[PDB]
């Protein structure tokens, strides 16, 4: 076609559509463990694109899980901005068709106020209109855009991963950014927009350490897969002691 | 010639606190953890009815109070243990209690080697130093005050009144000693420096620190109930960078 053969691939490998489960009163604690239960789904999925995923087989085992437990909930949240651009607009946030919030279902403040920075990826969406195949190339850069301070086991091979997906972003954008100023200045904003996800995720990871450290008087539960990937690597993660690889300066 | 505060300073240190630690049984990596947080606990309850009797603390908001102490016990317990131990064992042992000393052939049996490490760098500095016992009671006030909220405190200006009333107390503290004006500038600088490489140091206990309450069921280790209440409370956040640590350089 006139679309590249890797970003039809990656087309084809998205996830099917995954339901949260949710019992449909509104309450933030039952909300919050339904957005888990979600979460822990989300999760096989991400792990099952990633074995389709042109490349990322090859890398060391300890690489992929270590990209995964880093990039997981990157990759949910770029994942549900799309949903809710595409859906609702950006408008609503669009974890799953049985689990949709709107302004009635944010009700406490702390669940509101994160539910704000989320809402930041489906309206910088809406403002750039990102398309599917930008969306697409984008989502591969973010599972690949933290590594260890001492960097990888296949530091080569990601390197080249990497790279190759950076060059079909670029393709991504010529489909539709024709000039070479405006394909620039796009390839420029798509990219700080990735940069600046390592800001609004950090946010994330606190109140979701935060929440895990204390669930059970919360009432909050964490299922087990979720569990693990917080507990590898979260505090090391909010600690600063991993390299976020970064566009721009 | 002591100055008064100072004499007060030794008047309310806490008394030395036994582990109750039994020394017939070989150290095992759960037993050794769970005894050194026992003991932690009751070396922070004394830290709380401490910081009840020096003077100024009192007069901040109490939700200052219990933020101050949430921030500070680990420097605290660390600083404290390294006075211990270059006191009663020339600094050539981790002298944790009375009853719980790790030489370091214990500490190289012990499965902690490279932590037992890093806390014996305090006193191994308070030995090159000869830290006076007037300097170690006004620094380690300064370790309390030595972190705020990003949002300042709700007496923000009392605190600031009181952590400068103890700076110029280490100032006092060092005259006793050090009469040249440029020896006792440098000592100043020396001291304070010490202060501010502790944020360093305490960052990768609070990191060991928060996994192993993570994972404290899977590794049988007891954190008793303050001692939780402070590690849930702020733990997470310090380790996010989302403080303010005050600096002296
Ligand atoms: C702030 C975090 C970040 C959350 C993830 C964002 C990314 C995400 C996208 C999904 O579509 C489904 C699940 C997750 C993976 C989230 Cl919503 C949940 O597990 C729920 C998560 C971890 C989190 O969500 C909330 O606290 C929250 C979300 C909305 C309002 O509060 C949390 O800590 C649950 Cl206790
Ligand atoms: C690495 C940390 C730092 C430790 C504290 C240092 C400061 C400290 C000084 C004490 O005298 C009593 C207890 C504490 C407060 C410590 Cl030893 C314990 O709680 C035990 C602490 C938290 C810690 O200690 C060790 O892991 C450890 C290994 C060997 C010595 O300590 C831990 O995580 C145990 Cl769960």
């Amino acid at each position: 076609q006139l679309i590249p053969p890797l970003i039809n691939l990656l087309m084809s490998i998205e996830p099917d559509v995954i339901y949260a489960g949710h019992d449909n009163p509104d309450t933030s604690s039952s909300l919050l463990t339904s957005l888990n239960q979600l979460g822990e789904r989300q999760l096989l999925s991400v792990v099952k694109w990633s074995k389709s995923l042109p490349g990322f087989r090859n890398l060391h085992i300890d690489d992929q899980i270590t990209l995964i437990q880093y990039s997981w909930m990157s990759l949910m949240v770029f994942g549900l901005g799309w949903r809710s651009y595409k859906h609702v607009s950006g408008q609503m946030l669009y974890f799953a068709p049985d689990l949709i919030l709107n302004e009635q279902r944010m009700k406490e403040s702390s669940f509101y106020s994160l539910c704000l920075t989320m809402w930041q990826i489906p309206q910088e969406f809406v403002k750039l209109q990102v398309s599917q195949e930008e969306f697409l190339c984008m989502k591969v850069l973010l599972l690949l855009n933290t590594i260890p301070l001492e960097g990888l086991r296949s530091q080569t091979q990601f390197e080249e991963m990497r790279s190759s997906y950076i060059r079909e972003l670029i393709k991504a954008i010529g489909l539709r950014q024709k000039g070479v100023v405006s394909s620039s200045q796009r390839f420029y904003q798509l990219t700080k927009l990735l940069d600046n996800l390592h800001d609004l995720v950090k946010q994330l990871h606190l109140y979701c350490l935060n929440t895990f450290i204390q669930s059970r008087a919360l009432s909050v539960e964490f299922p087990e897969m979720m569990s693990e990937v917080i507990a590898a690597q979260l505090p090391k993660i909010l600690a600063g002691m991993v390299k976020p690889l970064l566009f721009h300066k």
